[PDB]
């Protein structure tokens, strides 16, 4: 059985940070019943950093994958094994929107239509 | 005779870019008749770029400088001598909007909020 989890980047980090926030220290705990319930054997966790397609919310480099290392250093500290879980930095890539927000030109409005792409995801598999 | 203009960084540039758009070149297009017509002797042209006060001091300086060359190479490809015109880039000083934006949240707010801020300017001098 094969698990997903979206958490929000502007809830779990300050901009251009990589340091959880509390609400996101908390909408960690309240996942991590499920996210570790995992075969000891071939049970996996992969943390999966993205932005969206101005990176809007860092000025600094590297930090979608700071971000999802971050993630994984709080759920080792839950209780996951560091050999169990793995960090990785997709930037810009696999935008949720789509296209939907190729016509908005203030940098206000675009940063709203762009939320859903600014997110972490994890992928559990063996539960 | 000394003018002042004042362009849109949002227009001009991307976020955190200072790769000169298209519609930041139409918008230089169509002050170029206003800031071109100068005197030889004494006509001189500067450009100042300015951002927000997010992030730090000393990368929002060097945006503002590319963002600031970005306009004055453009302005003299249009036909402004190069002795003539200059750069400056200014950071987060001197902002526009002083203390209004320092309680804003979240983020898409406040970058509403401190878009006066982020604006290129252009002083000429000696101008026909």
């Amino acid at each position: 059985q094969t698990k997903h989890f979206t958490l929000k980047s502007d809830v779990l980090f300050n901009f251009n940070k990589s340091t959880l926030k509390p609400e996101g220290q908390q909408a960690l705990d309240q996942l991590y019943s499920q996210l570790s319930n995992l075969d000891p054997k071939d049970g996996s966790v992969v943390v999966l950093g993205f932005t969206d397609r101005i990176g809007s919310d860092a000025y600094n480099q590297g930090l979608s994958e700071k971000r999802a290392q971050s993630v994984v250093d709080y759920l080792i500290s839950k209780g996951i094994p560091s050999d169990k879980i793995s960090a990785r930095g997709m930037g810009e890539s696999n935008p949720v929107t789509g296209n939907t927000c190729d016509n908005v030109k203030p940098r206000a409005a675009l940063i709203d239509c762009l939320a859903p792409d600014r997110r972490v995801e994890i992928e559990v598999k063996g539960v």
